[PDB]
């Protein structure tokens, strides 16, 4: 029940399915490509 992907890292980019970590946006833009399938065509409230 607890938190489970902790987003508290060190890099500025991060994601948001795994707050991973990296570098440039480039590779974090890109590897949303790792959670494929979610395509909401709308804003998000929370
Ligand atoms: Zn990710």
């Amino acid at each position: 029940g607890s938190s489970g992907s902790s987003g508290s890292g060190e890099k500025p980019f991060q994601c948001e399915e795994c707050g991973k970590r990296f570098t440039q946006n480039s590779h974090l833009h890109s590897h949303q490509r790792v959670h494929t399938g979610e395509k909401p065509s709308g804003p998000s409230s929370g």
